């Protein structure tokens, strides 16, 4: 998160870290079971961190639960980035808390103008590199689809959505990828893609979770 704040330790307690022997993106928890993130940051060898704050020190509210299964959408396109959404089913049920919570998924799809939380452990530098072992927060308002096309011309698909600030400085980046963008207590995006990070005219690229519910819910129905 480039232009962010210190979220404050447990204040997102459906964050999630994906780890295959070192952080490599975010996640968010949905119910005791499941993780959804990102299709690009599938791996095999994930074990999901939850109760996080600091990621290099272990301070006493975690849970360590290795993924069991991980499932990536049938039409996820890694090219295009289109339909860039994952499950991932735990091998043990979270134990949930204050700290460790599951977050809401939409019943309608988030509104042009939206301010949103986005979260993560990705790259605070817009240029260069400085990875943040605490977790960072950020709001930003989602952008309407002609800007967003505007700024990505014939990239944009109506399974994504565009969150920022086009004047830069402000936003998401790597390492974020596959974390939550949360929006009216809801999470209606996940970190996917966007050129650079912070950049003028060029804010973040977000999978439209909105029209994944259904998938969503048949998948944990059947698995
Ligand atoms: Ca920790």
């Amino acid at each position: 998160i480039v232009g962010g704040y210190t979220c404050g330790a447990n204040t997102v307690p459906y964050q999630v870290s994906l780890n295959s022997g070192y952080h490599f993106c975010g996640g968010s928890l949905i119910n005791s079971q499941w993780v959804v993130s990102a299709a690009h940051c599938y791996k095999s060898g994930i074990q999901v961190r939850l109760g996080e704050d600091n990621i290099n020190v272990v301070e006493g509210n975690e849970q360590f639960i290795s993924a069991s299964k991980s499932i990536v959408h049938p039409s996820y396109n890694s090219n295009t980035l289109n339909n860039d959404i994952m499950l991932i089913k735990l091998k043990s049920a979270a134990s949930l808390n204050s700290r460790v919570a599951s977050i809401s998924l939409p019943t309608s799809c988030a509104s042009a103008g939206t301010q949103c939380l986005i979260s993560g452990w990705g790259n605070t530098k817009s240029s260069g590199t400085s990875y943040p072992d605490v977790l960072k927060c950020l709001k930003a308002p989602i952008l309407s689809d002609s800007s967003c096309k505007s700024a990505y011309p014939g990239q944009i698909t109506s399974n994504m959505f565009c969150a920022g600030y086009l004047e830069g400085g402000k936003d998401s980046c790597q390492g974020d990828s596959g974390g939550p963008v949360v929006c009216s207590g809801k999470l209606q995006g996940i970190v996917s893609w966007g050129s650079g990070c912070a950049q003028k005219n060029k804010p973040g690229v977000y999978t439209k979770v909105c029209n994944y519910v259904s998938w969503i819910k048949q998948t944990i129905a059947s698995n």
